């Protein structure tokens, strides 16, 4: 919840690589650091090429589609009911229909009989990887089958043509159902000698974001293309839904405003509505359908809020596993209620309603593995490490509870990490830093928005209402935050926050939105320590007592006070106490380091003459000062190595 949150400072890269990214991407050291951690090291990683990924089975499926089209075979597109499944079938349904195909959708074994009666070619989107037995249409009545999906497969690929990323050896890419739908239509356009179907990238991007797929490589390229096309979409329904939610080109708006609206239709039993919104060219009908989705989303929200309100206060504590029963709960909203409970609790969550079950888990507790430990009690079940689902007779709930509660007790408590890119730059460099981080977008599963660490005594603190909302300043920068129940900041605070560009009344303000705030505590990070920060007062005392000490040539003023006081001056490689920094590395040491307060070495504190790699130096300096002051042997030692190098 709060005592199991670990803050860590990301490691510094080798200076030669840091400088290469800076030069190659034309950015300062802060953004360069972020790029490096995300794997962006060439100008080609920021704008990857949107190309036809060579998935296994893709050429064949496209060949089969050409045959279906030319011979006028009846194509049925069977997609999933969430955003990815719906955008994926809309892509294939619109795509194939534009080429003169006789095609129609079918939205979700007892169905196979009519699946047979209605089609010559059966296309599953975002599903069908594990539906073996239904090889019936392949067998029972000669129906051609194409499976496109990306979900966790089975022990063996199902009958029929199967196109799946995970079945493509080597391939690092992780396209989703809509991504695969999109690649397939593209493969077909290639066979027909037609241009890439880029007008379908917006639908594809919506599905990819909705499925929380990693946003790097091809997925990153697909999303930049689709996000950009939404405003003037070829699909009036998508455009109108984007406008209804005030879309401004952000992947985050799709993830939190557009897709949930599409998903609500499904969860509430009206998935046809969302699909039709994506297939219509009639603006009037689309407008009405957006209204309808807004109504379904409001209903889903109302039900989710009521359920959360009934559940969260229950069996939560420090239980190891939260397992609750709500007999009459709506199964269409419980997945999200379990996610929200998991977050306010850092515990796997298991919910059961109307005989249906959903699991959201984290840390070392595999969701599906907990269910496997109680499998005898279940009618159906399955999922992965983070989410899972099942069906079970509610009479068995108490037995199910103990089973999972004990499964979870086998593991150490889940712990949440907060990753910090670096210390926040000085107020004057925030605009440039913000503009350079800009290029990282779109943010998502692939690349999270970076967080900066602020530290100090809060000043000018002032509340906003009677709630936790409040604002203050740290060394000149305004930070906005929701004080976790308490209000009133301690004397000194540590903040993990997002660099924001806040527009108001035609003007901009560069501030920080705190994601976490807390009393200064141990920070994870740094290298195997060799230099240990010691306050100058303590160091001078020991020096006066006769400890073998080192004072660098620089600030002969300090070297004078030393000589002209009889210190047992020594060279850095043999003195276990240093009062300043040596010019070149001195490892295989294990020494205690002091800078000062009125000391000259403490001049990692003076402002530069920006722009070049002068900013690389200033970041290193600010790092040393911070690690020195926090008495953090690991970050100090790491900063000291970077310090030697940016001076060679
Ligand atoms: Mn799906
Ligand atoms: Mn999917």
């Amino acid at each position: 919840m709060r005592d199991r949150v670990r803050w860590r400072v990301l490691s510094l890269p080798p200076l030669a690589q840091w400088r290469e990214v800076m030069a190659a991407l034309e950015v300062g050291p802060e953004a360069a650091l972020a790029y490096w951690h995300r794997g962006f090291r060439r100008k080609e990683d920021l704008d990857p090429p949107l190309a036809l990924l060579p998935l296994k089975g893709l050429r064949e499926a496209a060949a089969l589609l050409e045959e279906a089209l030319r011979q006028g075979k009846r194509i049925r597109v069977h997609g999933d009911y969430d955003a990815d499944g719906l955008t994926g079938t809309a892509i294939l349904v619109r795509g194939l229909a534009a080429l003169g195909a006789d095609v129609h959708p079918f939205i979700p074994m007892e169905r196979v009989p009519e699946h047979l009666e209605a089609s010559d070619l059966f296309l599953t989107v975002d599903c069908g990887i594990t539906n073996h037995a239904e090889l019936r249409e392949l067998l029972e009545n000669g129906v051609e089958v194409i499976v496109t999906d990306h979900h966790t497969p089975g022990k063996t690929p199902p009958p029929g043509l199967v196109v799946h990323p995970a079945l493509t050896p080597d391939l690092k890419e992780k396209p989703t159902g809509a991504g695969v739908a999109f690649l397939l239509l593209w493969a077909l356009h290639e066979r027909l000698g037609l241009p890439p179907p880029l007008e379908y990238a917006d639908l594809a991007a919506v599905g990819t974001i909705a499925d929380v797929a990693p946003l790097w490589g091809w997925n990153r390229a697909l999303v930049k293309e689709g996000l950009a096309r939404i405003p003037a979409s070829s699909w009036v329904g998508l455009r109108l839904l984007a406008e209804a939610v005030g879309y401004t080109g952000k992947a985050v708006e799709v993830a939190f405003r557009i897709a949930p609206r599409i998903n609500a239709a499904s969860r509430l039993g009206e998935a046809e509505k969302a699909l039709r919104l994506l297939l219509t060219d009639d603006a009037a009908e689309a407008q009405a359908l957006v209204g309808e989705l807004h109504r379904l989303n409001a209903r889903r929200q109302t039900l989710e809020e009521a359920m959360l309100r009934k559940l969260l206060p229950q069996a939560d504590p420090e239980a190891k596993a939260i397992v609750l029963l709500d007999p009459e709960g709506h199964p269409g909203v419980m997945g999200i209620v379990a996610s929200r409970i998991l977050e306010a609790t850092l515990r796997p969550v298991f919910l059961v309603a109307q005989g249906k079950g959903t699991v959201r888990s984290l840390a070392p507790i595999s969701a599906v593995e907990a269910l496997r430990s109680a499998e005898d009690l279940l009618l159906r079940y399955g999922g992965h490490k983070e989410a899972a689902g099942f069906a079970m007779d509610e009479a068995l709930f108490p037995a199910f509870k103990a089973r999972v509660e004990a499964y979870a007790a086998r593991f150490p408590d889940p712990v949440r990490e907060v990753a910090l890119l670096d210390l926040l730059p000085e107020p004057g460099l925030l605009p440039q830093v913000f503009r350079e981080l800009a290029l990282l977008e779109p943010y998502g599963e692939g690349n999270p928005e970076p967080l900066f660490l602020l530290f100090g005594a809060p000043e000018e603190a002032r509340r906003l209402g009677e709630g936790r909302h409040l604002a203050f300043r740290l060394k000149g920068v305004r930070v906005l935050a929701w004080k976790q129940g308490d209000l009133a900041l301690p004397p000194e605070v540590e903040v993990a926050g997002l660099l924001s560009e806040n527009a108001w009344n035609g003007h901009l303000a560069y501030e920080v939105q705190a994601v976490d705030l807390r009393k200064p505590e141990a920070l994870e990070g740094g290298i195997a320590p060799f230099a240990y920060p010691l306050p100058l007062l303590e160091a001078l005392a020991r020096a006066r007592l006769g400890e073998g000490v080192y004072v660098p040539e620089d600030n002969p003023e300090g070297l004078d006070y030393a000589w002209k006081a009889g210190f047992r001056l020594l060279p850095p490689e043999e003195a276990g106490l240093w009062l300043g920094l040596p010019p070149r590395p001195v490892l295989g040491r294990r020494v205690e380091v002091a800078l000062g307060r009125e000391a000259r070495a403490r001049l990692s504190a003076p402002p530069v003459l920006h722009t070049p790699e002068a900013r690389l130096k200033a970041l290193v300096h600010r790092r040393l000062l911070f690690a020195y002051e926090r008495r953090h042997p690991g970050l100090f030692s790491e900063a000291l190595l970077a310090y030697w190098e940016v001076n060679r």
